[PDB]
């Protein structure tokens, strides 16, 4: 998706600016089609160098954006050899998408800004920064611009034009102008209140969600800066350009910006990047060679935000280490970079010919007032606007919301402590979730079966054993998690020397004197004991397994300890020698006292084997099982090696198919992917990797949608991969579900529609939901949550639009004759009966059996239409065979259609459409929640009958008794006759055929037999799934 640029500078005064202020009131038209309002303003035909309004062209470009190029203070080929040194001739730059464009004269285009990889940098000149040069600092400083995240406030005056236009937002401040000009105040105040608090709340909301994430991102901290001559001062962060020689201490946190060593080696925790903690060497970069890619050196270069844990010093003063990428363009920033900037139609036009089909049927019977009425002499227009108002109710999208919001409070009472009530309904559509092994699926901690060989619970064996192993901790327990894991399983408790005595040996305690020190180079942590035990002490040191056994030939030397060693390798598990060498006393004592090491190291002998486990956590196996009967697909997504992952989903126990994985080969232009075991055809599942998931990216000749589609394991997954994946799998109308708890997956979860987060801090400020929780268990708890929450927003949708088809037809069916149903009997027929019924239908659960029927995913299907198009036939029906009897029944006196006002009210007309039509919404109500499927049984929940049952009493007992509320209400008496008798059987009647008709459509029985045959393939999975699964 190539792209362009456009535009001219500003005009000189005169007739542009009549014009563009003409613009300001006619501007309603510019969030459609921006090109005719960019050409209607100043922006005429210049140079292509000359612009100063950027702009994209429509080069297979939709919606483009504009932007505002930014001044520069003062204005004065080797692919940017760094055409940047010093003052040019013009110096142009704007913002987009994060890092600012820069303009070279010499490209006469805007030129992307790249790293030296894209510039094939060649390492000849590298390796040569000792410091600033005599260059000015403040050029690359403003060239590059400062090393801090940018976030924008995004205030009040800035944000309420940004969301405060919306398609039922108009309309609903429409419909309250207009209850002005014809009375009904109370009604207009009780929306305007609820809509000025939510809106309220929605700005309190996005101003705190922005708060939160600009603090969240801050770099504050002072760096040293290797000068070129003889002296170092400490600068801030907030000056990093690339090309500075960068000091790294002893004792250094946090990694402002990436770095590339060249001279020493330092450890490293990174943590914010893989999910696995194991530190990395990274050592220097001694080389020769061509182009420098970054790429294939991802073992020499330090990503941001990673903690160090010990360097090494080297020859010179101190380590040295250069900058090679910092601000937008670096690691941390990409991540963060990709979320602020960067976030059918059939139905929409349907649902928008349907209304205006709806207000052409009664906008030509309004204005037809002339032909069997007197016109009020030009009055219509109000009622005219408000029956064209009155086709849908304004308080729409605010049914849901009360749902929505009773659903967040039930979710808060227990399990997630949800912030904001959204993405709800459509959270119960969930097909797919992705898991990380480490964090929520297994223990963070490092747990130790014990010791296999010998030459089961603790305390079994007796011998110098328990003493090796008990006494080989280099670092007292108290004045990681895998030392703490290892004492404490032993069952012992701990705490000549001051704090070093071992405790729970009948005999005298085993004291270590001297502790030796950890280095990179040599992986050996040797510790010397002496006690009055009458016993020759023993020296005790660890280290590699392939070491110790190299180095004890003189001694005995192991046997059969390479296959086990291969095979707990591809098990993940990891295999440490624990030698030991005897050695008396008087020796012993020197040996501590003068730190001798190349002594007591030469010759040893081991005594066992010691390995770890993740210990996943047992819930996992049942919500793993539930959620894989519902016909959810599971997929596993980890940055740690494929080794470890692969065996991990195996021993899940969900499922064992066959399994085969994709092999990396060395690079090529043209790659070939071939295929593995654990031609004939059977139900494997695609697994892919790192390397080849990024390099499908670029081109993907076929097995785009075949390969995600049965993915269900990926390892070493990079953060920056997540986000593309997410994508790829939302691009076919689909769900995905993102579980994490590291800060390696921010994106993905923006991205994701459903996400949780088992960590109170990082992933839950951009989380929509976070969870309190460590389990996975919460998944089908949300997911039923989501169903439950989708049936009754379509339940409610369902009343409104019935109640409000009744009210128009109400109101039509009576504008024939000159009447309006007064005013205090519309007030009640609103506020009360539809307040008290909508909420009260809203207020249930999902049960706690878990069924397999997923509910539809829109408001389309034929069954749902089908019975509101019987129901509302019925009704219009019963109504005008009523109308006809009440007509040809001889009745008192003749109404008096002389004024065309709402002055001849009582009548016998009105009486009984009224109170007739009252009965239609309670009856209406009760007959469109869902039962057994997925809301609880209706009986169990009574709330609602009782309140339903005081309505319909007292609707009896005023249209019975006189003179009970017939004062106040618009109501006439009527002398007590048969009238009242059939009246209450055609009620009776059409109850029980609408609950007759309800009970007979809920079973879906024509469903089947109209399903033979017509094909469905309106999916992007099901066509292809039914292919592939033809061989
Ligand atoms: F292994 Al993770 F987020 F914990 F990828
Ligand atoms: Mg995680």
């Amino acid at each position: 998706r190539l792209s362009g640029y456009c535009g001219s500078p500003w005009r000189v005064i005169g007739y542009h600016v009549v014009v563009w202020m003409m613009a300001g009131i006619p501007l309603l038209l510019f969030r459609w089609k921006p090109l005719w309002g960019v050409r209607l303003r100043l922006r005429p035909c210049n140079l292509a160098h000359a612009e100063t309004l950027v702009i994209e062209i429509r080069d297979k470009e939709d919606s483009s954006w504009q932007l505002f190029t930014v001044q520069v203070q003062t204005e004065a080929e080797g692919a940017w050899k760094d055409v940047s040194v010093g003052q040019k001739r013009v110096l142009r730059y704007y913002l987009f998408q994060g890092q600012r464009y820069i303009w070279i004269e010499t490209q006469q285009a805007f030129y992307q800004v790249s790293l030296l990889d894209h510039g094939r940098s060649c390492d000849d000149v590298h390796r040569s920064r000792h410091g600033l040069s005599l260059q000015d600092q403040m050029v690359r400083k403003a060239i590059y611009g400062p090393n801090v995240i940018s976030i924008p406030v995004k205030s009040y005056p800035q944000l309420l034009v940004d969301e405060a236009l919306n398609p039922y937002y108009g309309f609903q401040a429409f419909s309250i102008a207009l209850w002005l000009a014809d009375h009904y105040y109370w009604y207009a105040l009780c929306i305007f209140l609820i809509s000025s608090i939510s809106i309220c709340l929605s700005l309190y909301k996005t101003r705190k969600q922005s708060q939160t994430l600009r603090d969240m991102v801050k770099l504050s901290m002072r760096v040293c800066v290797c000068r070129p001559g003889g002296e170092e001062e400490w600068v801030d962060s907030s000056e990093l350009v690339p090309g500075d020689c960068l000091v790294l201490p002893q004792e250094g946190g946090l990694m402002p910006c990436d770095a590339a060593l060249v001279a020493g080696e330092c450890m490293v925790n990174e943590s914010s990047l893989t999910g696995e903690s194991i530190p990395v060497l990274k050592t220097a970069l001694p080389e020769g060679l061509g182009p420098y890619c970054a790429e294939t050196h991802r073992r020499h270069t330090l990503f941001c935000g990673t903690l160090i844990l010990q360097a090494r010093a080297y020859v010179g003063p101190h380590v040295l280490a250069v900058v090679t990428r910092t601000g937008f363009c670096t690691a941390k920033g990409g991540l963060v970079s990709s979320i602020l900037h960067p976030r059918f139609y059939k139905h929409s036009m349907k649902f928008v010919a349907a209304l205006s089909v709806l207000a052409l049927l009664g906008t030509i019977y309004s204005i037809f007032i002339l032909y069997r009425n007197r016109v009020p002499l030009n009055e219509i227009v109000i009622r005219a606007l408000d029956l064209v108002t009155v086709v849908v109710p304004p308080a729409l999208p605010a049914a849901m919301t009360v749902c929505t919001l009773y659903a967040q409070s039930r979710l808060r009472r227990q399990g997630i402590f949800c912030i904001h009530p959204l993405r709800i309904n459509l959270g119960g559509k969930l097909q797919l979730v992705c898991f990380d092994k480490t964090g929520t699926l297994t223990e963070d901690g490092l747990d130790v079966m014990g010791v296999v060989p010998l030459k089961e619970p603790r305390r079994l064996p007796v011998g110098p054993l328990l003493r090796a192993l008990a006494t080989c901790h280099a670092l007292s327990r108290l004045q990681d998690p895998m030392d703490l894991k290892m004492v404490e399983s032993t069952g012992w408790v701990l705490e000549w020397e001051p704090q070093l005595q071992a405790m729970e040996e009948p005999p005298v305690p085993v004291s270590v004197l001297h502790r030796f020190p950890f280095s990179s180079a040599l992986q050996r942590m040797s510790v010397v004991v002496a006690w009055p035990g009458a016993t020759q002490p023993e020296a005790y040191v660890k280290g590699s397994p392939e070491l110790v056994a190299g180095l004890c030939n003189p001694e005995t030397v192991p046997t059969d300890f390479a296959q086990m060693l291969q095979s707990y390798t591809a098990a993940g598990y990891r295999v440490v020698a624990l030698a030991s060498k005897p050695l008396p006393t008087v020796p012993s004592l020197e040996a501590a006292q003068q730190l001798t090491r190349d002594t007591v190291e030469g010759d040893l002998s081991l005594l066992g084997l010691l390995v770890m486990r993740n210990l996943l956590k047992p819930q996992t196996t049942p919500v793993i099982q539930a959620l894989r009967r519902t016909r959810i697909r599971a997929v596993m997504v980890t940055g740690d090696n494929l080794q470890t992952a692969v065996t991990v989903a195996r021993g899940c126990g969900m499922v064992a198919p066959q399994e085969h994985l994709i092999i990396v080969h060395a690079t090529h232009p043209e790659r070939g992917q071939p295929a593995s075991l654990e031609p004939d055809p059977r139900s494997r599942h695609l697994a892919l990797s790192g390397p080849t998931f990024g390099i499908i990216v670029k081109h993907f000749p076929k097995l785009l949608p075949k390969v995600l589609v049965q993915g269900t394991v990926f390892a070493r997954m990079a953060p920056e991969q997540k986000t593309e994946l997410v994508c790829e799998l939302q691009k076919l109308q689909y769900c995905v579900g993102m579980c994490g708890d590291g800060a390696n997956d921010c994106g993905a979860l923006k991205a994701a529609d459903v996400g949780i987060s088992l960590s109170q801090a990082e992933a839950s400020v951009v989380s929509p939901f976070t969870s309190s929780m460590a389990s996975i268990e919460c998944v089908p708890m949300v997911i039923r949550e989501g169903r439950c929450s989708l049936d009754t927003s379509f339940s409610v949708f369902k009343y409104m639009a019935l109640y409000s088809l009744t009210q128009f037809i109400s109101v039509l069916i009576l504008y024939t004759i000159n009447t309006n149903l007064g005013d205090l009997q519309f007030l009640a027929i609103d506020l009360v009966i539809t307040t008290t019924v909508a909420v009260l239908m809203s207020r249930t659960g999902p049960a706690l059996v878990l069924g397999r029927v997923r509910p539809p995913g829109a408001l389309l299907s034929v069954p749902v239409l089908s019975s509101l198009l019987l129901q509302m036939v019925l009704v219009t029906g019963v109504q005008l065979g009523g109308y006809f009897l009440t007509l040809a029944q001889p009745w008192f006196v003749p109404l008096n259609r002389t004024v065309a006002a709402p002055d001849n009210l009582p009548n016998y007309e009105n009486t009984v459409v009224f109170s007739l039509s009252s009965f239609q919404y309670l009856i209406l109500a009760a007959a469109v929640s869902k039962g057994a499927p997925f809301r609880r049984p209706l009986y169990t929940n009574v709330p609602f009958l009782v309140a339903l049952a005081l309505l319909s009493s007292v609707l009896v007992g005023l249209v019975l008794v006189p003179g009970l509320l017939q004062g106040p209400l618009a109501l006439r008496n009527i002398t007590d006759t048969g009238f009242k008798l059939l009246l209450l059987g055609l009620v009776t009647l059409n109850f029980v055929g609408a609950f007759m008709l309800e009970s007979v459509l809920d079973q879906c029985l024509p469903a089947c037999l109209r399903r033979l045959r017509p094909k469905r393939a309106s999916k992007k999975r099901f066509k292809q799934l039914e292919r592939e699964l033809a061989e």
